[PDB]
């Protein structure tokens, strides 16, 4: 339920200590929580504010695919993984433009500055979208959710195909108390653009049922946690219509849950609006593998949220 | 609390979904639970029926010095892996007094706590490191020891049900939370609670913190069909408070700790309760 997500938020507001964090922005943070969404009581987007459903879908079919770099995303106009990548480039030795260091603070707080980094961030985007060397090299952001789910390294020259392998479980042993997928690799992490936020999940069968928990070891209040609740349940109905099962529930446990300090105002205006019923979801039923899913496969119908309200990426 | 371990029990009795397993006995389930044990308030043995602390600190020991053969299991009068080993053997004082032949133990927690192995041959130390990160970088929400590796998974015959960890630092305070992929909630869950509590007091006492909370994530928690009758018994029986862990203050590194280092005062449980292993 919608009310669960708004809970997890004033709980924050009013006891989570203060603590600072890698991006320097600064935090109120909780440790350990968990809320429930019933896939069949509506599609978890959320209503209190607008949530882009074409970017949550262009995102999980990037990672579906098994796809790291930026270059698939901005064909399809969606710049949420932006950032990280610019910043790789603007640290290396072919970047000639002005400084940009500790640009994801300079940008609120300097209009000069503002303008220098729009100008460099589209030079960046047309250039990965019109020069096939700059975008293999630049584009990349090293083995994040796509190479893992679908390209897990071995030691010995090979690589395992680990979600479409718990597909396939699912289908011939469902109570088998072993369906996980991690993105957890330690030997990959320091070379990735972000260590996995949304960290590990499990599935569970009953019933004619299919339900998924996450562990999100990391997990962005304001503007984060709603796109990810979206994409796990949108994985979990692609899982379901593959496998012939019905949607159950999705569990969602957080780690360090964290309102960036920059979104506190912003909170506080979704908290006073009233809950809406969520949308439904519809998916292509000539398609019969996830793999198979393209964008036009997949649709929300009844979406009529309260107004998008804007707030900063803590980089 | 107690009481929250209770409650679970409760639960799973009242509304868990009948749902065949594995072991082919049946169980009782639900999926996706969390309990929280605020350590300030008591060290979380529980006291409703007898778990024997003996077995659960000469286990996380082993499992914290990455050692993997049962040799130092054996010495602390913990046969949790006798009868396996000797049947690799047919293929128990020798072990004792050989041991490195057949007493050595695969790809179990200590070697992916402390030994995971990378492409090139080299070889992660992740609670080593995830020590090191707590004393110079505690704010870190990457603070995570994992036991799940893929490419080992399919080949062993318990793949963990400890699957990763997760540790957090406020106001002078450690917190750790385990990801349980699958819990025998009459048999298992007692001895788990007490083992990740107590590994929380070590990394505390190892890095000069006070400590918080153990978060307990559950993924499939089931009652098998043959323990109902011995947690009916349980919940009949009155809560009593927790026992007080206590360490030696004059041991600085965890590392060299032995069990003469552990101690738990005040314990006053309630009887064993027996049942069978699924
Ligand atoms: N700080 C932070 N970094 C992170 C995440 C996170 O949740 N928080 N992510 C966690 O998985 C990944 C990126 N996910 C993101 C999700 C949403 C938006 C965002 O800015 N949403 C805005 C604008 C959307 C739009 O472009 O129209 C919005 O919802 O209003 C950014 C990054 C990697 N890095
Ligand atoms: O420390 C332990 C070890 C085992 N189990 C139980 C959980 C399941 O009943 C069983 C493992 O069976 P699978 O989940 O792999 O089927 O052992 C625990 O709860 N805790």
């Amino acid at each position: 339920m919608e009310e669960a997500y708004l809970a997890l938020g004033k709980k924050i507001l009013e006891e989570g200590h203060f603590k600072e964090d890698r991006t320097g922005t600064g935090t109120y943070s909780l440790f350990g929580y968990q809320m429930r969404f019933d896939l069949a009581k509506g599609f978890p987007l959320l209503t209190t504010k607008r949530v882009p459903f074409g970017l949550i879908k262009s995102e999980l079919l990037w990672f579906l695919k098994g796809d790291t770099n930026i270059r698939y995303l901005l064909e399809r106009n969606n710049h949420i993984w932006d950032e990280w990548a610019f910043e790789r480039y603007v640290k290396s030795a072919d970047y000639q433009g002005p400084d940009m260091t500790d640009f994801g603070h300079r940008v609120l707080q300097d209009p000069a500055f503002a303008e220098q980094y729009k100008e460099e961030h589209q030079k960046f985007c047309d250039a990965i979208l019109n020069d096939a060397e700059f975008a293999e090299k630049y584009g990349e952001l090293g083995n994040i959710y796509g190479a893992q789910w679908r390209h897990w390294e071995t030691k010995d020259g090979s690589f395992i195909d680990q979600l479409a392998n718990v597909i396939e479980m699912i289908k011939t042993n469902p109570d088998s108390r072993r369906l996980i997928v991690s993105a957890w690799n330690p030997e990959d992490v320091p070379s990735m653009a972000l260590p996995p936020c949304h960290t590990m999940f499990q599935f569970y069968v009953n019933e004619g049922k299919l339900s998924c928990q996450l562990y999100q070891r990391s997990a962005d209040v304001f503007l984060g946690v709603p796109f990810n609740i979206a994409s796990y349940a949108l994985l979990t109905h692609l899982i379901a219509h593959e496998t012939g099962l019905e949607v159950g529930e999705f569990v969602h446990t957080l780690g360090d849950a964290h309102l960036y300090q920059n979104h506190v105002e912003q909170m506080q205006e979704q908290l006073s609006r009233e809950v809406r019923s969520f949308p439904t979801l519809v998916l292509n039923p000539d398609k019969a593998s996830v793999f198979d899913f393209d964008m036009e496969d997949i649709k929300v119908e009844g979406y009529d949220p309260h107004p998008t309200i804007k707030a900063p990426i803590a980089v």
